[PDB]
This record gives structure tokens, sequence and C-alpha cells, in this order.
DNA sequence: AGATTGTGGATTGCGA
DNA sequence: TCGCAATCCACAATCT
């Protein structure tokens, strides 16, 4: 297939990842969750293209920052893992609202690591 | 069997 | 001009 951009949120799947597990409760969340939780915090992706749920599973293998946690730390476990992150790996601009068509045609918070680094809610207009 | 998680080779577009 | 996030896809091992 041809490759192509498609709308999504001006901020990296990293961040956006990141984001999402630092708010939860126990700081990890499973794939799912991540996914839900996403595009319901970042409702800018379109129904017409699913793809942006593959960039998310590649990215928790891709970034170090993601972490990889057992449900029985005793026990790897191949599939159904929870994800955190070291927020030590982040890189700082990974943070960075990006300069994309989308965010220009809107115009978003600058930066995410408020939210991702110093425990703040994330409360977008 | 087919769907899903996890990994990763590889190319793209586009902001800087 | 090109670094690098975004994206397309394949696959191994495992879940449903
Ligand atoms: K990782």
């Amino acid at each position: 297939k041809r490759y192509l951009r498609h709308d999504k949120p001006p901020y990296t799947y990293l961040a956006m990842i990141a984001l999402v597990i630092q708010a939860a409760p126990s700081r990890r969340l499973k794939l799912a969750q991540i996914i839900r939780q996403v595009q319901a915090v970042f409702p800018f992706f379109r129904e017409d293209y699913e793809g942006w749920k593959d960039s998310i599973r590649h990215n928790l293998s891709s970034n170090r920052c993601f972490r990889k946690v057992p449900k029985d730390p005793a026990k790897p476990q191949a599939k159904g893992n929870f994800w955190a992150v070291d927020v030590s790996l982040i890189p700082a601009e990974a943070l960075r609202l990006q300069n994309t068509a989308l965010c220009r045609r809107w115009q978003f918070a600058k930066d995410l690591g408020p939210y991702v680094l110093h425990g703040r809610p994330y409360r977008p207009p």
C-alpha cells in the first residue's frame, strides 16, 4: 500500500502513550487500555484510518522508555504484559507539541512534560 | 484457525 | 537536505 501520513494528534505516539500510562493509578497499562485511552485523551484520529493502533503497538517495543512488566515478576510473560515508563529515557523533545498541518489548522499544550514527568493531570480544551 | 501481543526490517514525508 | 517520527508490513509465539 502507498505510504500516507494520516491525521493524528500533534504529539509523538511515545508522548501520548507515556501520558496515559503515567495517569493510570498503578502507572502501568495493557496495550488495549493504552489504545482506548490515547484516542479518548487525544481525539484527533479519524474513523477511516485504524493504523495508528499498529503505530502505538510499534512504539511500545521500539522505545527504551517503555518497560514490559509481568503480572508476576517471578514469571515473565510472552503476552498480556503491563507497560510502564522510565521517564529518564524519554528524549526531551519527545514531549513537545509538533508543528504539523493539523496543529496549524487548529491554531494545544506546548509540552506534555507536566503530565508525563511531574504528575500533573492533563485537561485540554 | 484466526486474532492478538510483541518485535523488528524497512521506506516515507516533512519540519527544521 | 536529511534526521527521525510515522507508517506498512512480516513474522514468531501465544491467546481465544
Ligand atoms: K521497549
